């Protein structure tokens, strides 16, 4: 297809959020990223930065919003215009509160999980039918606020498993981008 793709990390920005539950997207970005030798760059009509390349012979745009998470989709949304890319071609990569730490799965349209990044794009692209790249970070501890949870750093326990995490969530992000 000679059509764009364009696909989305979520995360915050700053040293204190690189490593918390709800920047997973931007990690698996840059793995993205690094593995087609491709560098993020400002991107002004957007705001967000952007590193392009090609995947399983399609033209590919990696993205992450340099602004709050809360208002990550108000940059996506003139990204998507810029580059005339459809929603449906549209991937967005982001923790899961709904899925067991460590489970990924794929998914076009649904609801958001209760993830306000995803909440900000489907409202900057008019719906929810982008493709999806969820990375189960599990359910939040009874004793803590959700949102508070998504900002803490991974466990000593789960930090040892979340690279390999990423390196899957990298390569199911592949597989979806080649079928």
């Amino acid at each position: 297809m000679a059509e764009p793709l364009l696909v989305v990390g979520l995360g915050n920005p700053g040293a204190n959020y690189a490593r918390t539950r709800h920047n997973l997207g931007f990690v698996v970005a840059d793995l993205l990223a690094a593995r087609l030798g491709a560098k993020f760059k400002a991107h002004k009509r957007s705001g967000a930065e952007v590193a392009t390349g090609r995947s399983a012979g399609r033209s590919l745009v990696l993205a992450k919003p340099r602004c709050y998470m809360n208002e990550s989709g108000r940059q996506i949304g003139p990204l998507a215009k810029f580059y005339s890319v459809a929603p449906a071609n549209i991937i967005v990569i982001h923790d899961d509160l709904d899925l067991e730490f460590g489970r990924i799965r794929l998914k076009i349209g649904g609801g958001e999980g209760g993830h306000n990044g995803l909440r900000s794009v489907v409202a900057a692209l008019g719906t929810k039918d982008f493709q999806r790249v969820r990375i189960g970070i599990g359910r939040p501890p009874g004793r803590k606020d959700p949102a508070a949870f998504v900002l803490e750093n991974f466990t000593p326990a789960e930090r040892a498993e979340v690279p390999t995490i990423c390196e899957q969530a990298a390569d199911a992000t592949e597989l979806l981008i080649e079928q």
